[PDB]
């Protein structure tokens, strides 16, 4: 009986950070309680000041990373305040039945609902909104995130030995389709309903106008760059709810990668770049060996450096000249 | 001597259904005889009534799924009736030599040919027409299908234990490139030769106008939805002869997936979404655990819900509230 | 101490050929010395005579394949002659630290530099230029290649048994984005700086105008077709520094494939087609079983046959009628 299980309430954090958890499960199965509040809000997504009407779980793009263990029950209270204008729901790729929960969680503004599902498969998974007839519009307005379902005994390598991360980050990658006029400037809209047909037209080009990490060009740089130390083991969970991506750590690797994110499989070793299919979350484990700045990108470099899909690590520690050195510095 | 082998004649069925076969081979190697008749025909591919000139094997898009076992010989009689206007051939990705059979099977209208090849590698494979100089036009006009070459002892999981499907479906996914004018309406053509340069121009955009399962928007819905029962093990073979796709069962998973379709490899477990590369067939095995409607989609959701790449399962049986339940139904 | 190690100097060859090497390492770790000279040069990339300003390592697109063994040190002298006009550098996906070497190798025209890095991970890897702010422009101007880091005991199959290739080829696949006017003709430019904004605009379409192997439409055909004999084991290393591809040997297979190119993983068997993500090198091993012409393509067949991503093998030897035969040749 589920009512006999411990309940634990989790307060979610903003990406790229992840709420506190234990890799190896320190209790038996639990009901893990999450609350998310849907927020429709204006967001500036690039340096030019382009502004879209984002559709968010808990105020951010992507929505926050939820973390549980296999055979836990996820119980989500989803709140759609009357300050929103649209109906929303949620579909968990981690769940089984009713369109991942979508058919059960349809909330008009001013409504709320509570869904519970059993996390029967270990892995990182996409979650996203999916209202009948308007699915890609909501997903491509930012209304998606991920959930990680850890094996009860934590992560394992291809030989079945433990892998333990010191830090974990969640990189949500978002394709936006800002409608353009004939001349190619971004078009502006007065209401959701007035925006919709132009939103559909832009999407159908299959050409994103922007592709960003954590909701905006440059969001994971500067003061908000990811950080680590030489010697630290870092897990980067990466999701793309609608379109393929190919993550790459410039100057590093994916030492162990579950490119399609499912932990009952052995990881792929020593990856330079890996393909995360649209509608998927993946995870990469890396131990840093050199200090300095790294870029973490979608390695369609146009998508990276022109459309926005690039962030940075700043890594502290000792430089290893055995691993790499400049023998003769650039000179004439 | 091949003439010493049993011969078995197979009458093919229309996708998404698959001709009768046994997973575990009940005989020694055989010559398996298939006949396909090429049909050029008009097809309505969307709700708006858009009509293209489809190029088909046996009257359908995709062509039918052929099923044999490893080390069987496939003997195909390919008929090009004089009511067609184009030369066609066939290339089997399952075969070895002469461009998969293409160099040997070139048939003008009013001709026929018989090809035999040995199915030396187990897996699902694309077949498609490929006439020199006009390959993508034929393939993207619908002239492709798949063949499944089963291991003689049937399918196995990642541990080498048997996997046995109760039902099997074949989902052919087709990218069409309907030429558009300046204003963006579909352009109309009086003959194949008159259509060709505009067909090439549309293809070169690399942007499909339609992406459909079983030949049309909505073809696998309603009375033609796929079906199953809770507890049933279902194999979905999925092919894309020209362009990448990322299949996903909404509300389910791929319990065991050969994303690139080759059965000597262990399957990937517990997949939410998987990448089938253009020019490939893949296969996913799932045991249904919940009743109700599922959508089965390409999880580029724009390709799914705007361009046509979505079908449904209707699944009967008992709802499992342990697996998923609405704790509090949507309310204000 | 690295100064105690043998030094070996390698003179690189032009793709698709590969400098001489041993699969099983015949010495202990070495410092392997390579020199590459950057050349900006005009290149004709199609049959129509379209001419771009290519940015090359050592005069070719792709740059040459470098070959070393795991735990060797790669020491590259990179020369940027004063006859070039741009600043360039190099990033090795095989290397660890300073953006793969990019942050250390920035050379203005008339400068040179020497980088050394330890090849700690076995596999095929992309290398490419990546100057801050101009990365995709350089990469999509042809300024990329690959490096193969062989396991010290050579290649292994999925069971840990030796795989030994008789021949090896390197296929570099290049996406170009030639800017077009309103009417769709290729636009012409007087200097790099004058070309740049239009180069960016074209790239942002995410639609290549050309996709070629070894630098031009038809480069691996005719007198320059790849060759082999029935019975020969051939390794095809394939790279795509910026955009996904899905290689396929028409009439053959990838008997053993490392689609994302990293040799500590078991290969995928019997592949028809495989996905190499942008920013990745992959490798396929095939034993030819039939003579004749094969095409080797990106199996988005529009990208292959319209945009340029197709080459040929010409294979000599004995035809095997057991494997494939025409039972009845095409006739009315
Ligand atoms: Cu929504
Ligand atoms: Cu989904
Ligand atoms: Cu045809
Ligand atoms: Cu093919
Ligand atoms: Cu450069
Ligand atoms: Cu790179």
């Amino acid at each position: 009986d589920i009512s006999t299980l411990p309940r634990v309430k989790v307060d979610l954090v903003k990406p790229p950070f992840v709420h506190a958890h234990d890799q190896v499960a320190k209790t038996g199965p639990r009901v893990v309680e999450f609350t998310m509040t849907i927020e429709e809000k204006k967001l500036v997504i690039d340096r030019e000041g382009t502004e879209i009407h984002a559709m968010t779980f808990n105020g951010s793009v992507p929505g926050p990373l939820m973390v549980v263990h296999e055979n836990d029950y996820v119980e989500l209270r989803l709140i759609n305040p009357d300050t929103n204008t649209l109906l929303h729901n949620i579909d968990f790729h981690a769940a089984t039945g009713a369109l991942g929960g979508g058919a059960l969680t349809q909330v008009n503004p001013g409504e709320e609902t509570t869904l519970r599902f059993k996390a029967t498969k270990p892995g990182v998974f996409v979650y996203h909104c999916a209202p009948e007839g308007m699915v890609p519009w909501h997903v491509t307005s930012g209304m998606n995130g991920a959930i990680m379902v850890l094996p009860r005994d934590g992560l394992k390598d291809e030989k079945g030995q433990p892998l333990t991360y010191d830090k974990i980050y969640y990189v949500g990658e978002q394709d936006f389709y800002v409608p353009k006029d004939e001349a190619g400037n971004y078009k502006k809209y007065e209401t959701p309903g007035e925006a919709y047909e132009d939103a559909v037209k832009a999407m159908r080009t299959l050409t994103p106008t922007h592709i960003v990490f954590n909701g905006a060009v440059g969001a994971l740089t500067g003061d908000h760059a990811l950080t680590a130390a030489v010697g630290e083991r870092v897990l980067v969970v990466h999701s793309q709810a609608n379109r393929d991506t190919r993550p790459h750590l410039i100057g590093g690797h994916g030492d162990y990668v579950w490119a399609t994110g499912k932990f009952r499989n052995p990881p792929d070793l020593d990856q330079e770049t890996w393909l995360i299919p649209g509608g998927t979350a993946g995870a990469a484990f890396y131990t840093f060996r050199q200090p300095g700045v790294y870029a973490y990108v979608n390695h369609n470099l146009i998508e990276a450096f022109e459309l926005g899909a690039a962030g940075h690590f700043k890594v502290t520690g000792e430089w290893n000249d055995d691993l790499m050195t400049s023998v003769v510095k650039p000179a004439s």
